[PDB]
């Protein structure tokens, strides 16, 4: 059995909307839609821009705005 490309397949093989994957409610009844869910946020090793965009730490404060809000280059950010 294989679900639509817009679906998550539970271990019991129920299909759910993929939008229900990792939404912190067990829709599968086997909890499989909520297993091994990615970290909600950036890598701790990445710089998190103010707006939440993730960039690699190396590009923090190096003259070019890799953050869309430019917070990797802000006065505040670089001390
Ligand atoms: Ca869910
Ligand atoms: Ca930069």
């Amino acid at each position: 059995k294989e679900c639509e490309k817009d679906q998550f397949q539970c271990r019991n093989e129920r299909c759910i909307p993929s939008v229900w994957r990792c939404d912190e409610d067990d829709d599968c009844l086997d909890h499989s839609d909520e297993d091994d869910c990615p970290k909600k946020t950036c890598a701790d090793s990445d710089f998190t821009c103010d707006n939440g965009h993730c960039i690699h730490e190396r590009w923090k404060c190096d003259g070019e705005e890799e953050c869309p809000d430019g917070s990797d280059e802000s006065e505040a950010t670089c001390t």
